[PDB]
């Protein structure tokens, strides 16, 4: 197990755009496209983001390099974010990932404002930390999800994922 199974199975693979929980147009695995409720806006993303008139839909090893960019990213705004790093490069690889996750699912913003979880998860307080994650829109809008990626930080196993 690691960080591209962890997300391929929380985020599935779709070949044509849909709609993710929030309701945004999405693409591949978890590859988000606009905000805009205008499927056309969508059509343009993808276009754009693959480099061809694509028609709304794409192929395997078109979403697998979307994927790519994507974990890549995530990472690397969490490199870059002041609040993010410190708590990053203290963990363990297996939670690094699912504060990974976190971060490809809901932006650096986004998770970058979980200040009372991070000073938790600094400080290897799990159990703490994870009834701390769990008081948060993220958990109720997407329990199962959710609760994988929290016994994740809580345990520091891939016993969630199996
Ligand atoms: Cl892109
Ligand atoms: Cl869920």
């Amino acid at each position: 197990m690691n960080i591209f199974e962890m997300l391929r199975i929380d985020e599935g693979l779709r070949l044509k755009i849909y709609k993710d929980t929030e309701g945004y147009y999405t693409i591949g695995i978890g590859h988000l496209l606009t905000k805009s409720p205008s499927l056309n806006a969508a059509k343009s993303e993808l276009d754009k983001a693959i480099g061809r008139n694509t028609n709304g839909v794409i192929t395997k090893d078109e979403a697998e390099k979307l994927f790519n960019q994507d974990v890549d990213a995530a990472v690397r705004g969490i490199l870059r974010n002041a609040k993010l790093k410190p708590v990053y490069d203290s963990l363990d690889a297996v939670r690094r990932a699912a504060g990974i996750n976190m971060v490809f699912q809901m932006g650096v913003t986004g998770v970058a404002g979980f200040t009372n979880s991070l000073r938790m998860l600094q400080q290897k307080r799990w159990d703490e930390a994870a009834v701390n994650l769990a008081k948060s829109r993220w958990y109720n809008q997407t329990p199962n999800r959710a609760k994988r990626v929290i016994t994740t930080f809580r345990t520091g196993t891939w016993d969630a994922y199996k």
